């Protein structure tokens, strides 16, 4: 008898992938109210954040202003790599000189990326993010391993992005201090349309965590978070932090100017694989509603997270990571 | 082999949650026609209603005018608690002086809520509703138990809201005279977006009833009812009454004035967790179509319920609670 | 362990109901081309149609003009019962005098319905349709049995509507010469919203056929057919004929006049349970695009059916009833 | 106990059919970057293409200009058969005289189709495509066998279209040099609405490949490809090439003129079963956005395919055919 969806191979369709909108967190017994919840969580093996949020390494999201504001809000920014090495290293220094704030910076793969990494380390960066669409490529695993052996106890090395248990395991073996998850889910991502490739993000987190948690390696959920409720869902699936692009792109601190249209305000937001950022693009150029100061956006996001922690009876993010989901049907939206 | 939706824990995604739109009632053998159906049902252990409908404890739904009209229609109102204690107690007296009509009133948790409760009991209220977003919080279970031990044979004590079997069981153990179900489903609810928390309402009722029915405790289905057909579905899932917000907010008797727009009439309707009602809000402020007199709305809702009773062969609500569902696909809408 | 959708009763959600849009017919080996297919099929035990289509007993679909045109096209009309007995009987005579054409007529339940039935039989009707929303009501089963024992070898007696195997079996036992299926699916039906009751139509046909086929009783699929492809699907699920309302309401022969709007033409179409037709209505009043002559509409519908017969390798409707489905996902629409 | 979807036959609903939008390709371990991927693949047993793309045999897609451009781009065109034999044969000669480019041409079934085929072979065509809606009809299998025995080592003979394992197996037995898959999926196809017949295309490919691959016969995925990502999905499901209609209809090289509307440009695109092309039509007449030169469209499509190959670690199309899918939910779109 055939597999009900076709052919005779039961592993051809390997999984059923759930995204954020497919699940809700179940309320549970609680002695936690939103006010008493503790939102701190590991970004990497060595680095703990007060607020488990990181801004995306995108040229419409994180330059020094955003990185400073994120660190002051208890999270962290990852400086984007679409600018000369000297300028990126300069922005690292601008952040570190603003009171010894934490900061990360993105690098790619290869010789130029190596020079960039060494300059960032010299400028005092806390976290290097090897920042790629496909960390299961051998070249990315090599870059992560080479960085960790060279500068590994002066700096934390994050590898990404992955969407499977096997890819997460490979980054763990290469020595990553955190594993970043997300292939396909970004709001400005067209990888699913252009390449037909991706993994729904709740399932991707569940799978990456199955490799990373037994190894003591934190998982960063990256892409597709549209609402504060999604942050609670990502962390409950086992992520330790979430990386945000679109939710932060509309803020005052994000690079780019205010666009006034029809009495409404917008800001430019674009994929780092868009034509404008870079050809077969895998990102789009768009705009998002203007959201005002970063500090207030983060307060709303953390407020939603704290509500989820109270509903699930989670005093800490570590307990939130043990919460359960109910799956919902299309009618549920 | 992994769980097909991710990870190695088969209980991480604990349930598949159905909402009202996911199911239909199956017609069955019948010697009932809508005219002969008996719609009476227990609100609490001690209180039976002629019509199994309760109006929401919301400041755009139930003040004394709505409570009087609901009781005269054979149901009951629950007076909202967004007003001073003296005024809420006054409205209880206004209802009781209108012919010994049944009335309930909402209270929260804590010292002020206690003073409020004692005043309501003194004013002659029939039902206290401990009225919270999360009754599985230890503080709410304590409030329910404290009220029941103190004023428990003078007044009925309802606890809510819950969305799981374990939460319902906890309220039963605390001594609730009814258990109110609904976390996430309200029309003006943004808990699912803000906190990422909720449970689809048919599954939530089925689970709460699995704890409550063996204990002889009635379940009140609260939130997400959009159509008269949903009332029949909630009761068939095992609820004994339904609580209505949006379906009653448009009525003449609801608080608030008529809004004339484009020759159409509306009334304000808002969550009790909205900014206007209260910060990270979990409700919105909106409007609903004006619906005319409450009496006529209730006649239409009970007419739909009676039709369902005839189709399912249910002469009483107790038999309707034994009816079966067919699940439908998205194509079914 | 609970049922995954809630509670501890695996039969509470009894079925997964498929509708027409949930399935496609699988192509199969074929020596049939659309031109050679034979579309004849049993309407009842004793009556075979050349084209397996019947027009709905609705006052915006079938009066004598439609009945004459349907019979001439190789199908049949069922005259509606929203008119005096004398007038309905008169229209039966008008059809029979137009060349001994087949005709049916609807009756309800009770004394007045009985008088109506006797007059229709005297006027020479071929088929009485006991025409109700819920044939599993004991009163309807009694009417079917009483008619069959009284006038049963002069006239064929159809009973409906049902949506389950048990209801179909009950009509078989009462002596129905055909069983009509459809509770909830009609285009102008609001039973699913008002009463929350219904059964998706492919599953309803599959279940009714499981009772009717072993008893040699034909099944009429009634309601929810939107496209010619749906007729092939209904017959493949095991129905022997299909009854059409909305697909025929726009035709020249349907009662009602042409409505000109924005250079487009419409005709009124309304449920027989609508306010205008009859209170808690379970039908709506609307309009449908004007479609021109009935003869041309039937040619298009039979052409689609013949195409399906060629694709499935079915030379006759009896072989089409053995065809298989593939289920499709929401993405499939 | 009944089948959960109705009746007592577990094979009545035979399969669950997935389409392109139901799945994503899973990233895997990779030493492939888009630049190093090899996109060559078998069109037929004897013919390999550099780019695994074929243009549809439609009179709004492929005449000699499109066929020349497709062959120069490394793919192939199939000349449509809605024109006199002499003219179609002439266009074959026009292509062959443009540098010994590969070309195919469509024929139907019967005596006239035979004369057409012989003229095409004499004009030097490389591939005859027996071009029908239903190749599991005995008449089509006979045409394929007759052509292969008569002209079979001078020319390759493709048979289509099929949507099942059994139909693919029948074409293999008849001697097809490739099997073309797609019943129902075309953008301008109304077979699913008119006849109610079809098979979702990923499942159809998986099933056809289960018959064809063990026989060494290539599968051409035909219809429903909307995005470059769909090409990667079709090939991963086991197809060896993809045939494109709508994605190529907007190009400069496609037959038909530019339609200027609202400052936007369009081109006519119509099914070959549409009224205009040919009655009960199973295709529609429409328009598609103007896309510019074919060469640039093919570069974008191959770029998406190469990205998918890098993500899946596939250096060749043969390895891409071993990639795995994750199924997504409706929420996933
Ligand atoms: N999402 C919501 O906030 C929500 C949901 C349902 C109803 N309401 C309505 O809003 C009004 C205020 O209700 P409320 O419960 O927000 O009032 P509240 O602030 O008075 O809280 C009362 C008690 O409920 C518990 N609680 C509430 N939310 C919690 C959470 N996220 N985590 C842990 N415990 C929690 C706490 O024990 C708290 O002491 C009421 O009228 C209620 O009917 C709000
Ligand atoms: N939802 C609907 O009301 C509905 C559905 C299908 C067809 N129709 C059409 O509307 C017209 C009136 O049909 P009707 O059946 O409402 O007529 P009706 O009022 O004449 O009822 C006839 C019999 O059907 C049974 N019945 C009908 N609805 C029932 C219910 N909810 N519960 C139990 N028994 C019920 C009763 O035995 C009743 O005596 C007919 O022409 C019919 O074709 C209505
Ligand atoms: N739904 C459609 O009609 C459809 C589907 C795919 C492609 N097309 C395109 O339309 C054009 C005409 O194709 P066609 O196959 O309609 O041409 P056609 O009328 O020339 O038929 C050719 C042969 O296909 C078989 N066939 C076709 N439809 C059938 C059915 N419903 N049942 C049984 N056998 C059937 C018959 O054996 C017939 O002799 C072609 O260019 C084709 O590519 C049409
Ligand atoms: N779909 C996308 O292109 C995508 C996805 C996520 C993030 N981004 C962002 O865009 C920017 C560029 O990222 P990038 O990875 O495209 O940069 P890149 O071109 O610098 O590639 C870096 C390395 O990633 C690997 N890689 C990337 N795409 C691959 C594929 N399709 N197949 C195999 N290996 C592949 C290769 O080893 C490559 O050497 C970054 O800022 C990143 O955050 C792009
Ligand atoms: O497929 C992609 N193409 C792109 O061009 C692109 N640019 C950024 N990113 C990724 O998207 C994340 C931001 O996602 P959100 O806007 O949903 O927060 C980021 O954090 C990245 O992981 C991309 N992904
Ligand atoms: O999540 C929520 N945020 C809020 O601000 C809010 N206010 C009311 N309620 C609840 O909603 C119920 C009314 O729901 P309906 O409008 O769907 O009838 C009510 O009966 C309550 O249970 C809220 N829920
Ligand atoms: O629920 C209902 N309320 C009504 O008022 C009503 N009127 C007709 N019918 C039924 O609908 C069938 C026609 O359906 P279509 O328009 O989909 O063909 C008809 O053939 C009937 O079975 C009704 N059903
Ligand atoms: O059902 C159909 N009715 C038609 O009239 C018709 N014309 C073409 N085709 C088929 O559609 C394919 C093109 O599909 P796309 O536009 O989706 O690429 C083509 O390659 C054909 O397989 C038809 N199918």
């Amino acid at each position: 008898d055939p597999v009900p969806t076709g052919g005779d191979d039961p592993h051809k369709v390997a999984m059923l992938g759930l995204t954020f909108d497919d699940v809700l967190l179940l309320p549970a017994a609680s002695d936690v109210v939103p006010a008493t919840a503790d939102t701190s969580s590991q970004l990497t093996k060595k680095i703990r954040l007060k607020v488990p949020l990181v801004s995306s390494a995108m040229d419409t999201v994180t330059e020094s202003r955003m990185a400073i504001a994120m660190a002051r809000a208890g999270g962290m920014g990852v400086l984007h790599r679409n600018l000369p090495v000297a300028e990126q290293a300069g922005q690292v220094e601008m952040v570190k000189r603003s009171g010894g704030l934490l900061v990360g910076a993105a690098v790619g793969v290869g010789g130029d990326a190596w020079v960039r990494a060494m300059m960032l380390v010299d400028a005092g960066v806390d976290v290097l993010v090897v920042d790629t669409a496909h960390a299961h490529n051998r070249l990315v695993l090599d870059m992560v391993g080479k960085l960790k052996s060279e500068v590994g106890d002066r700096v934390e090395v994050v590898g990404g992005n992955v969407a499977t248990r096997s890819a997460a395991a490979a980054l763990v073996d290469a020595g990553a201090d955190a594993v970043k998850v997300g292939v396909g889910p970004g709001s400005i991502c067209t990888t699913r349309v252009v390449a037909g490739v991706g993994a729904p993000q709740i399932t991707a987190i569940l799978e990456a965590v199955a490799a990373c948690r037994p190894a003591g390696v934190p998982v960063i959920a990256d892409g597709g978070l549209q609402y504060s409720g999604d942050i609670a869902k990502a962390l409950a699936a086992g992520a330790s932090t979430a990386m945000l692009g679109s939710l932060l792109a509309g803020t005052a601190e994000a690079p780019g100017e205010l666009i006034f249209v029809n009495g409404k305000q917008y800001k430019s937001y674009r994929g780092m694989g868009s034509l404008g950022a870079m050809l077969v693009p895998e990102g789009i150029e768009g705009r998002v509603p203007f959201r005002g100061p970063l500090s207030s956006v983060i307060h709303q996001l953390t407020g939603g997270l704290r509500a989820a922690m109270g509903y699930t009876g989670s005093p800490t993010i570590e307990v939130l990571q043990q919460a359960q989901f109910v799956r919902i049907t299309p009618a549920g939206l």
